[PDB]
């Protein structure tokens, strides 16, 4: 159940968030009324040798509305760790024919942005 | 049993297919002998997030001819679900030596068409 | 274990061979006298539908001088799926400091070669 | 591990870099980030007359905090221990980047600025 996109990385304080119709991955085999969905916000953390916790930056991964971890959330729905996107002409239905990559059958899909699109504040891959 | 690549997804009414000499995906590990196959239906039914059973968007693998569920099926035979496609050089020979995949082994090629190839409404490449 | 390197695939009919001073693959990490060694064929075979093994197309594997399968030849040993190449400044001593690839530890890297050198007739990547 | 592929040692010349030069290059990093150390490990195996001999020397980057001497603060003198930090970066750990997990990750051919100075016998 792993997103078919490879993260954005929160080396920043900021959460990521992007303008309203962008941040939508680029993924020419999908359809114009596909280009809508989330950022969910991953995080880890290391135990260090002198015994306590450290965090690693958060990771960022895109699920299509409907599918993956919070499927059942309404597109903007208020959440911590969760983050909206769409582009414009895309539709409010859930992407049920794309769903989550099984990582056996499928690498992921280096995420990429328009050429006009750069990554929010903080944020690398 | 796999296919080598990745599915067009049918979005619309119209199914799969291509004029004469295109819709052969891109493989640099081929020869101009080996650009012929087909591309087979496959159609999912589950059960939506509302909990109703319904039918996906039909998706199409492509197969080299020769290989893969209709391995025994010659070059331009009539069938439903089955389309064929060849670039022109390409010889009506099975393509053996290229088979099939085993997921274990080689995740998925994600299947690219060249500019200028003409899809159907409700394909993207 | 493993090759550095992504395999040459063997369609056509003839066995691997380059002029002497071609053929050996790019990596610039890796030092002027260690630009030698040999291309090892390796063969998958397949029971096909009709009960008869098919072939696939072999895969010719590069591994520097005094490593892989082959370690304990010396250069230009006359051997059936072994042949060599070596570029101009190589010194035949084995690599022991380069050996082999640890696919859990490291991603195989792509081969490519010289502007100059093209893949011989019958060979793909 | 290191999230980074080895600079092998052919020859004499030990591994250092001019000032502002030598952090692998990583697009998954800050110019906050861009601090670190070289530590050399070398490895042995028995020579033609049964004695052991070195192989040549493989020197691994970690980002400054992280690692074997996570514990070193930048600068510090210690054998088999260089540094290297690009204009900009800060001296703080990067305990947010740390030390890569062969089972989740492969390492990272390590790369080079052009117009980077390498010490004879060393290659990128
Ligand atoms: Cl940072
Ligand atoms: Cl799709
Ligand atoms: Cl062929
Ligand atoms: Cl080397
Ligand atoms: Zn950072
Ligand atoms: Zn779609
Ligand atoms: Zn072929
Ligand atoms: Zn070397």
């Amino acid at each position: 159940t792993a997103s078919w996109f490879t993260a954005l990385t929160q080396h920043g304080k900021e959460d990521l968030k992007f303008p309203r119709g962008q941040g939508v991955p680029i993924n020419t085999n999908s359809s114009p009324d596909d280009q809508i969905g989330y950022y969910r916000r991953a995080t880890r953390r290391i135990r260090g040798g002198d015994g306590k916790m450290k965090d690693l930056s958060p990771r960022w991964y895109f699920y299509y509305l409907g599918t993956g971890p919070e499927a059942g959330l309404p597109y903007g729905a208020n959440k911590d760790g969760i983050i909206w996107v769409a582009t414009e002409g895309a539709l409010n239905t859930p992407k049920d024919h794309i769903g989550t990559r099984n990582p056996a059958n499928n690498a992921a899909i280096v995420l990429q942005l328009p050429q006009g699109t750069t990554l929010p504040k903080g944020f690398y891959a």
